[PDB]
C-alpha cells in the first residue's frame, strides 16, 4: 500500500471547481453521467482495482521490475517473454496523426432538438424534442502537430459525431464561416504552404512564414479566411466561446421529398471571446494545454460546454439571388439576408476515460450524412468526400475503423462486407453476397420512405461537359473580405492589422510582403494602409487609387461578423487570480469569493511561494500557485486584496503580474492599501475605466468588477498600454 | 505568378549570417560540401527546375487548379485519376512518430580521429587519421511530440550515424551520462510516468506533473538523472553548447582480444551553455523552434557544431575497483577518477534537403555496432538492444528500414534475407539460403581478425542461476546526486532549487511534493530545506537528522559535472540584438560591427517597424524584425548605439527588451545618450559589471562587451533581478 493513508491521492466523484482536486477519467470523475453512447462503451472499459498484473494473454507477473538474466549482474536472456511482450508493446504505441487538425480536444455530450423539423428534413435525430442524440466533440487546430500548442494564431476544427438510430451523421466544421481555397484539388498546395517548410520543418502551428504568404498572395481566394484568421478570431479565449460552422452548403430533404439549402452554425451560449496576440503567444509557451486543459476542468466543474444547432435555410428558387454562389465554400451567408434559425441545443458533459483510445482514434468525416439530408456540388465538399475515408485506411490501421469503439454506431449495422486487417466482428450469416437465396436475402435493402428508409440522393439536374474549369460566378474575392473588415470594431480593426504586421514581419523575402500589401489594397485602403505602415512600406499612386469592391447585395456591415460589436458575455466559467500577502484582510477576501461564487467565476489564489499564509484574524489560506507558476495569461482578472501589502509591494512577480493583466486589457481590481499598486501601472489618482478600486471589497466594488467581466476586456486602455514595458 | 525579377526569391549558395537569406535544402545552400554519404543519395534527390508538373505515373498535368466535373458549378467525377492520386499521397502523408524522442533536429557530416587507435580497439574508423567518416546526426527532446517545442526542461537526445567502410555504428547518446532508471524492464513505467496523463493527455514537454513525480518518489534510482534535469542541464542554450555521452559502458575490443571497458563522451567545441528557466520558458512560446533554426543557420552560417569524441578507459581488471557498479546506467564515472582521453573530431557541415525524408524517416540503434566495439551486461542497455529494432516495423513500415536512402550503408551489404513491405534490393544470387552449392556459398561468412573480419562477440565469461532480480551493488541512490550537487556553482544550485520548487508547485497531491523533499533530505539537507521553504513544508526532526550518502571513492565534488565553473566560452556563432533607432550614429554602428565580425558573433537589427531607416550618413539600414517580434531570448546580448534616442526612449517594446535581458541576466552595451535606458533597469551612475557603456561605442566599449559574451551570463546580477518586475 503505497496510496496516504487520508486517500487524498483519489480526486472527489462529485463536480469540483478547476484546480480544486486532481483531474481524473470522465467514468471515475462522474459515474453517475450516461448517455445511450456512454453505456454502449461498457463492453470495453478495463478496469484495475484489486486485479492483478498480468501478461496480455492473461498470465500474472511475479516481478515487474526486472528483466530476466543469467546471474543478478549477467546477460538479458531471450526467453523472457514478460518483458518482449511489455517493450514490444511501448515499441508500437503510436499510430500517425491526423494530416491535419492534429492537435485536438474532445468530449461526450447530448443533442436535442428545440422542436420537430419533419416539414423541412426527414433526418431522424431532428424529428421530436425528446428524442436525445449523444455526441462525440472534437475542437482542433489546424497546422500544428498533436504535440503542438493549443493557443496559437490558425484556424479551429469543431466535429461532431452524432450517434443517431438512423446511423453516424458527422458535421465537419470549423470556427470560421469559409475556407480558404475553392476546388479540392488545391487543398494539397494550401495545406503544405500553410505547414512546416519541407527543407528544415519550421515553423510550428504558425502562417506567419514566406510560404504561406506566396501562396495567399499569388491566390486571391485565400482573402476572405485570412482575414479571419488574422483577426482575434484566430485566437480564441476558449473552445467554449468561439462560433462554429459547417462551411457548405448542404441539403436538408423531406418526406415529400423537397430540397432545401443549408448552412450549419453553432452558436457558443457562453459567449464570443478571444485572447490578444501577445497573450496567446506568450500562452503557448506558458501552458501549451491551456485549451484542452481548460475544456476538461470546466467539465469537471459543471460548466458544461453549450451551444445551439442554427439553420441558415435557402429555398431551392433563390440559389441565384445573391451577388455570389451559394456553392462557393470562399463565401459566407450573411445573416441580415438570411438568419439563423435556432434548431436545437448541445451539451457536453463528460470528459474520456483514455485520450489515446477515444479521441485520438476517432474518426469523423462529412461524407457520413443520413436519409434527411444531402451533398450539394460545392466544389471543396465534393472533394472532401474523397479525403476523409481514404486516409482512416493509414491512420487507422485499416478498413474496420469503424469497429473501433468510439466510432461504432449505436444504430444497427449489418451489411456483406468482409475481413480487412483488425476484424472484430464474427459474421454468421450464410452468405456475403446479395442476392442470395441461401440467406432469404438477408440484411435486405430498404426504400426510400418518411422514417426509418433507405438512402436516395436527391435527384439534381447535371447538365454540361466533363471540364475542369472554375466557375465564372467564383471569380470575385475582394467583397467579402471587405464586408468582414467594415465589420469589425475599431478595436478589432486595429488587431486585424496588427495580425497582417506580424505575420508578415516574419515573411523573409521583402517582395512577398509588398505582394500582400498589393492585395489588400483591393480590399480596404485605410487596412492596406495601415499594414504598410507597420512594413516601412509605401503604397503607390495606382495602389491609392484602387476602387473598392462591391457591396455584398447591399449591405456595407453585418453586425454578427464581429465578436464584440454586440455584447454577449457570459461570467460563469471564467477565472479570477486573487493576489495574496502574508496578512490579508479576511473580510475583504470573504466579500470577493463569495461574490465569485455566487456568480460561476472562479477565483486561484496566488503568492511568492506554495503552502499556507494566515490571514489579519488567522483564517488559514491555501495557496493554489505561485505567482510565477500562474501567470495573468491563465487568467480573466485579477483582484488584490488589502492587507500586509508590503509583504508584496517590492515583489518583482506580483508587480509584473499587474503589467501583464493590464496590457492585455484584463479587469484588476484593488481593495484597501492594494492601490499603492496604481504606481506599478500608471493609474491617476482619480482612478480610470477598468480599474476598479476602493477602500475596501465591500459595496459594489465586486459587482463593478464583475461587470466588467462581463464586457470580456478593457478595450479603451489600448492607447494607454502602448507605450508599457511590458 | 513567378519569381521577381530581381532573382530576390533565392538563396545565395554561400555562407550567410543568420537572417540575411531565406534558408534553403542543403543540396542548394552548399552545392560544393560532399562526403560519401550525401553523394550516395544522389539517386535519389528530386530537382524541379525546368521540369513539366506530373502525376507519380509521369503523366504531365495541364490544369493542376481544379478538379474534373460535369459543367464548371457540377459535381466531381470519379474518373478524376489526378485529384484522387494528388488528394491519396496527401491523406497518408504521416508516419508514426518516434515513441520517445519525436522531436528532433538533423544534420550530415564527418568524423575523423587524431590517432590510430588500434592498441585499444581494431574499429576501422578509429585505425587510421585520415580516414574520414561520414556522419548523419540527429539532437532530439525525449518527451514531446514532433511537434512540440524545442526549449522545454527535459534530457536531450544526441545520436550520430557513423557510416563506416564495416558498417553502420550508431551511437545513440543523450546529453547527461546517466539514465533515470536502471533495467529496460521499467522503460515503459518510466515513460508513461513523465509522459502527457493517459486520461487528458497534459502536459506536453513537461515532467511538471504528478505522475512524474509520483514515479520519481517511489524509485530512488531515478534521482540522479533528476538532479541533471532540474539543473540548467535540461535547458540547452543550444544543441551547439551541450555535451553528450553514451550512457553505458561498452568494450573495445583490440586485434589481440583484449577487452577494455569504454564510456563515450562529446565535448562541444563551442562550449557549454544553457538558459535559465524564465527564458526557456517563454521562449517555447515565442519560437517553439528555436534550436530546430540555430541548428540550421549555424550550418548555413559556417558556425560548423564541432564535437570531440572522448573515451573513459577501464581495465577490464578494474571492473570492480569503485564503489559504484560499472554496469549501473544511474552512475556517472566522474573525469576525477577517469579522465576523458580525446579520441577524434566530427564536424556537422551540411544540412538534409527534406527533413521527412532524411530527419523523420532515420533509424538509430545502439545494437548497431561493428568489429572492435562489443557490449556489456547493463541490463538498461541489454534491453535497449531488443527495442530499436522491434520500434522501425511500424515506425518505418517493415524490415526493409535500412533501404531507406538515409539508413543505407555505404560499406557492402550482401546477405540471404528476402521480400518483405516495399523491397527495393532485386536479388540476382540464384540462392537464398546458406550452405548453398548453387551459387558457390556466396556471399560467405568471414572469419573475424585484424581488419575486415566477420563479428564475433567477446567471450565474456557468464555464471549464475536465470533470475529476475536486481544485482544489490545497484542499491545504492543518494551518492550521486550529492556529488551532481556539491560540484555545481552556488547559482547552478539555486538554479536546481528553483527548477524542483516550480515542478514540485504544479503536483496537485500534496503528499507527492512531500515524499519528494523526504528523498531530497537523504541527498543534501541545504537542497531539501531550501525546497521546502519554496512548498511551505517544514522538515521534521527525522529528516534534519539524515545521515548524507557517502563520498564517492573519496571525492568531495568534481569540478567536469558544473556547466560553468571552469570556463570554456565560445562567442563564434553567437548573436547580438541592436536596437536602432531614426538617426542611428553611423560611427557607433561601424565599430560594433566590425568588432563582431572580428569575433564571428552575428547581429540583428530591431526596430519599431519592419523596412529601412537611414543612418546620420545616409546609410540605408534594412530591419530584420520589430522588438516584439525577435525578443531578447532570441539574443545572447543587446547592444544600443547613440543617436536619435528620442525616437526610442519611450517605446514600450524598446524599454522591455532591456528589462528581459537583464532579468534574464544578458550582457547589455549602451552608447552616447542610449545611457539613459540605464534608469528602465535601475544601474546606478558609477556603472555596474555586466553594463558596458561609454560616449561612443570603441575598441574599449566592444572589447568589454564581448569578453562579458565569453562568460555566457552576468551570474553577479542575480540577487538584483528579483526587484526587476519583467
Ligand atoms: C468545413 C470545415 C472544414 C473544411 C472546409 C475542411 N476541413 Fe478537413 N480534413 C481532411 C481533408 C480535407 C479536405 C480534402 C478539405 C477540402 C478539400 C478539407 N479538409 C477542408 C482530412 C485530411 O481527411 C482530415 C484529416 C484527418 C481526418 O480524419 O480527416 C481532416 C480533418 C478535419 C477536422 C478534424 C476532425 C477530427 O478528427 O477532429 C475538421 C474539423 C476538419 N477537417 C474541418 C474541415
Ligand atoms: C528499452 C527501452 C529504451 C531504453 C531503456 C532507452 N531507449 Fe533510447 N529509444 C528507445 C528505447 C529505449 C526507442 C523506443 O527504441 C526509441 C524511439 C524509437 C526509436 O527508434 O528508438 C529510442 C530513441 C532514442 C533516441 C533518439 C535517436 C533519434 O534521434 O532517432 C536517443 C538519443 C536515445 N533513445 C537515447 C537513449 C539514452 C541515452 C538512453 C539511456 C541509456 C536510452 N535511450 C534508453
Ligand atoms: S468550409
Ligand atoms: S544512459
Amino acid at each position: 500500500s503505497l496510496a496516504p493513508e487520508d486517500g487524498s491521492h483519489r480526486p472527489a466523484a462529485e463536480p469540483t471547481p478547476p484546480g480544486a482536486q486532481p483531474t481524473a477519467p470522465g467514468s471515475l470523475k462522474a459515474p453517475d453521467t450516461r448517455n445511450e453512447k456512454l453505456n454502449s462503451l461498457e463492453d470495453v472499459r478495463k478496469g484495475s482495482e484489486n486485479y492483478a498484473l498480468t501478461t496480455n494473454q492473461g498470465v500474472r507477473i511475479a516481478d515487474d521490475q526486472n528483466s530476466l538474466r543469467a546471474g543478478s549482474r549477467g546477460p538479458t536472456l531471450l526467453e523472457d517473454f514478460i518483458l518482449r511482450e511489455k517493450i514490444t508493446h511501448f515499441d508500437h504505441e503510436r499510430i500517425p496523426e491526423r494530416i491535419v487538425h492534429a492537435r485536438g480536444s474532445a468530449a461526450h455530450g447530448y443533442f436535442q432538438p428545440y422542436k420537430s423539423l419533419s416539414d423541412i428534413t426527414k433526418a431522424d435525430f431532428l424529428s421530436d424534442p425528446n428524442k436525445i442524440t449523444p455526441v462525440f466533440v472534437r475542437f482542433s487546430t489546424v497546422q500544428g502537430g498533436a504535440g503542438s500548442a493549443d493557443t496559437v494564431r490558425d484556424i479551429r476544427g469543431f466535429a461532431t459525431k452524432f450517434y443517431t438510430e438512423e446511423g453516424i451523421f458527422d458535421l465537419v466544421g470549423n470556427n470560421t464561416p469559409i475556407f480558404f481555397i475553392q476546388d479540392a484539388h488545391k487543398f494539397p498546395d494550401f495545406v503544405h504552404a500553410v505547414k512546416p517548410e519541407p527543407h528544415w520543418a519550421i515553423p510550428q502551428g504558425q502562417s506567419a512564414h514566406d510560404t504561406f504568404w506566396d501562396y495567399v498572395s499569388l491566390q486571391p481566394e485565400t482573402l476572405h479566411n485570412v482575414m479571419w484568421a488574422m483577426s482575434d478570431r484566430g485566437i480564441p479565449r476558449s473552445y467554449r466561446t468561439m462560433e462554429g460552422f459547417g462551411c457548405h452548403t448542404f441539403r436538408l430533404i423531406n418526406a415529400e421529398g423537397k430540397a432545401t439549402f443549408v448552412r450549419f452554425h453553432w452558436k457558443p451560449l457562453a459567449g464570443k471571446a478571444s485572447l490578444v496576440w501577445d497573450e496567446a503567444q506568450k500562452l503557448t509557451g506558458r501552458d501549451p494545454d491551456f485549451h484542452r486543459r481548460e475544456l476538461w476542468e470546466a467539465i469537471e466543474a459543471g460548466d458544461f460546454p453549450e451551444y445551439e444547432l442554427g439553420f441558415q435555410l435557402i429555398p431551392e428558387e433563390d440559389e441565384f439571388k445573391f451577388d455570389f454562389d451559394l456553392l462557393d465554400p470562399t463565401k459566407l451567408i450573411p445573416e441580415e439576408l438570411v438568419p439563423v434559425q435556432r434548431v436545437g441545443k448541445m451539451v457536453l458533459n463528460r470528459n474520456p476515460d483514455n485520450f489515446f483510445a477515444e479521441n485520438e482514434q476517432a474518426a469523423f468525416h462529412p461524407g457520413h450524412i443520413v436519409p434527411g439530408l444531402d451533398f450539394t456540388n460545392d466544389p471543396l465538399l465534393q472533394g472532401r468526400l474523397f479525403s476523409y475515408t481514404d486516409t482512416q485506411i493509414s491512420r487507422l490501421g485499416g478498413p474496420n475503423f469503424h469497429e473501433i469503439p468510439i466510432n461504432r454506431p449505436t444504430a444497427p449495422y449489418h451489411n456483406f462486407q468482409r475481413d480487412g486487417m483488425h476484424r472484430m466482428g464474427i459474421d454468421t450469416n450464410p452468405a456475403n453476397y446479395e442476392p442470395n437465396s441461401i440467406n432469404d436475402n438477408w440484411p435486405r435493402e430498404t426504400p426510400p420512405g418518411p422514417k426509418r428508409g433507405g438512402f436516395e440522393s436527391y435527384q439534381e439536374r447535371v447538365e454540361g461537359n466533363k471540364v475542369r474549369e472554375r466557375s465564372p460566378s467564383f471569380g470575385e474575392y475582394y467583397s467579402h473580405p471587405r464586408l468582414f473588415w467594415l465589420s469589425q470594431t475599431p478595436f478589432e480593426q486595429r488587431h486585424i492589422v496588427d495580425g497582417f504586421s506580424f505575420e508578415l514581419s516574419k515573411v523573409v523575402r521583402p517582395y512577398i510582403r509588398e505582394r500582400v500589401v498589393d492585395q489588400l489594397a483591393h480590399i480596404d485602403l485605410t487596412l492596406a494602409q495601415a499594414v504598410a505602415k507597420n512594413l516601412g512600406i509605401e503604397l503607390t499612386d495606382d495602389q491609392l487609387n484602387i476602387t473598392p469592391p462591391p457591396d455584398v447585395n447591399g449591405l456595407k456591415k453585418d453586425p454578427s461578423l464581429s465578436l464584440y460589436a454586440i455584447p454577449d458575455g457570459d461570467v460563469k466559467g471564467r477565472v479570477v487570480a486573487i493576489l495574496l500577502n502574508d496578512e490579508v484582510r479576511s473580510a475583504d477576501l470573504l466579500a470577493i469569493l463569495k461574490a465569485l461564487k455566487a456568480k460561476g467565476v472562479h477565483a486561484k489564489l496566488l503568492y511568492s511561494r506554495m503552502g499556507e499564509v494566515t490571514a489579519d484574524d488567522g483564517t488559514v489560506l491555501p495557496i493554489a500557485a505561485t505567482f510565477a507558476g500562474a501567470p495573468s495569461l491563465t487568467v480573466d482578472a485579477v483582484i488584490v486584496p488589502a492587507g500586509n501589502i508590503a509583504d508584496i509591494a517590492d515583489n518583482g512577480d506580483a508587480n509584473y503580474y499587474l503589467m501583464e493583466a493590464y496590457k492585455h486589457l484584463k479587469p484588476i481590481a484593488l481593495a484597501g492599501d492594494a492601490r499603492k499598486f496604481k504606481a506599478t501601472i500608471k493609474i491617476a489618482d482619480q482612478g480610470e475605466e477598468g480599474i476598479v478600486e476602493a477602500d475596501s471589497a465591500d459595496g459594489s466594488f465586486m459587482d463593478e468588477l464583475l461587470t466588467l467581466m462581463a464586457a470580456h476586456r478593457v478595450w479603451s486602455r489600448i492607447p494607454k498600454i502602448d507605450k508599457i514595458p511590458a
